[PDB]
């Protein structure tokens, strides 16, 4: 599969050994053939596991998840999906890799969709080879794939709020459970309910993943409450998955604002990945998968696909050519290639609002396309009254860089900036001119 002009989809079931068995073999072949290679990890936890499986081989780790001394003789680079897309957007020159390997190639974050589109366009052009590793490739309709050991699948009503009665099967369990919830706020309520009942609970989310995931290997626990971030390679020594089968979906209303719609059904790929956390030990059959709803294709019209088109329109490919999205996922957005292409100064602002500002892609695009400079924060305060960000049922207030107290009322409203305490705290600092 290491011949140019070819994209291979390695669709082995979860736990088949794509990362620890197949990946080192591919890397050995690539090094033997002198192919300049990139290995793309979804998260820093998967990058650290990749280092363990590739230990010894000459790989340059362009991540702070690994403390390795690079010898300067490596032709294989390893970085996160976001780092690849980030360096492509920045004026830093990215080598034209002969071989592009993406682990967990089902990841639906905007930068992972943009990386797949850039890589597949290069392959379509006959300029490179690529391998996409995932049990659930884009376009999968099977939520119950094969596993290392048999799994008990059980359709049951799963609590999405705290409960006093009616769900004995949840707490009358003597093993370890991984519970997928649609949001951090929903996870907090369920975790507080389990803690009140004498349970040891760890909570995981996109922002707190690195610190808290370490606790799953450092201490004993009864439950892990996680958002969909644990679908991307996170391993646990658990015997049960409780899956709400629900997710939050960012949606752009009338091209003017972003809302977090739902909770709504997960896609089949997400349900298969969530179920995939268990049934991984062939010596421990009978791990349980309790699911609380059905699947639907909620990736259609999801903002991440539009956001990925905003990223690719501002990545240089060849003269005025623009990368297309990877074909099985190109129908998820009604978009024209090049419609989000920005001029040089606005594009520089767009990059900075994402890289330094930490704003969602859609919100960074609104600000940059309006001709506003990175450091100009007047837009955080001059929106309509219906854009007032609320904190505990009362308007959120910040001290501006001018020393005044103002109501946070952004010109463009993106629900992701105030979806939880940590997101709102970060957006208040941005509005205050603190970064
Ligand atoms: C010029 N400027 C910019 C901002 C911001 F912080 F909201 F962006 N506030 C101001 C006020 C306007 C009224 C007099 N005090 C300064």
């Amino acid at each position: 599969m290491l011949k140019k002009k070819q994209l291979t989809v390695l669709d082995l079931h979860p736990g088949a050994g794509k990362t620890r068995r197949v990946l080192p073999e591919i890397v050995r072949e690539a090094i033997k053939k002198r192919l300049r290679t990139v290995i793309l990890a979804p998260t820093r936890v998967v990058a650290a596991e990749m280092e363990e499986a590739l230990r010894g081989l000459p790989v340059r780790y362009m991540t702070t998840a690994v403390n390795v001394t690079h010898s300067g003789t490596e032709i294989v680079d390893l970085m996160c999906h976001a780092t690849f897309t980030s360096r492509l957007l920045q004026p830093i020159r990215v080598p034209n890799y002969n071989l592009n390997i993406m682990d967990e190639a089902h990841f639906t974050d905007p930068s992972s969709i943009a990386a797949r589109g850039y890589i597949s366009t290069r392959v379509e052009m006959g300029e490179a080879a690529a391998i996409f590793m995932t049990a659930t490739p884009p376009g999968t309709r099977d939520a119950f794939p094969d596993s290392n050991s048999p799994i008990m699948d059980t359709e049951v009503e799963v609590p999405e709020r705290a409960w006093s009665s009616g769900f004995d099967w949840v707490t009358d369990h003597s093993g370890k459970t991984v519970w997928f919830v649609p949001s951090v706020r929903n996870g907090n309520e369920i975790a507080a309910c389990l803690t009140k009942a004498g349970k040891r609970v760890i909570q995981l989310s996109r922002k707190t993943f690195e610190t808290e995931f370490q606790k799953t290997k450092n201490q004993e626990w009864d439950f892990v409450i996680t958002t969909d971030i644990s679908e991307m390679g996170a391993n646990f020594k658990a015997d049960r998955v409780i899956d709400s089968r629900r997710c939050l979906k960012p949606v752009i209303l009338d091209g003017e604002r972003v809302i977090l719609a739902g909770p709504m059904p997960v896609t089949h790929a997400s349900a298969a990945q969530r179920r995939g956390r268990i049934g991984r030990n062939p010596n421990k059959p009978g791990d349980e998968y309790m699911y609380g709803g059905g699947c639907a294709e909620t990736d259609e019209g999801h903002a991440h696909w539009l956001e990925a088109r905003m990223l690719l329109d501002n990545i240089y490919l060849q003269d005025g050519l623009i990368a297309s999205l990877y074909r099985p996922e190109a129908d998820k957005v009604a978009a024209i290639e090049g419609e989000f292409k920005l001029r040089t100064e606005q594009r520089k602002t767009f990059v900075e609002l994402m890289k330094r500002g930490d704003l969602p892609v859609w919100l960074a695009y609104q600000v940059a396309s309006a001709g506003i400079t990175y450091t100009d924060r007047r837009w955080c305060f001059d929106g309509t009254t219906n854009n007032t960000i609320m904190e505990d049922s009362v308007p959120a207030e910040v001290w501006t860089k001018y020393g005044e107290k103002r109501v946070l009322k952004p010109r463009w409203m993106d629900a992701r900036v105030c979806s939880d305490h940590a997101a709102l705290k970060s957006f208040k600092e941005f509005a205050a001119g603190k970064r």
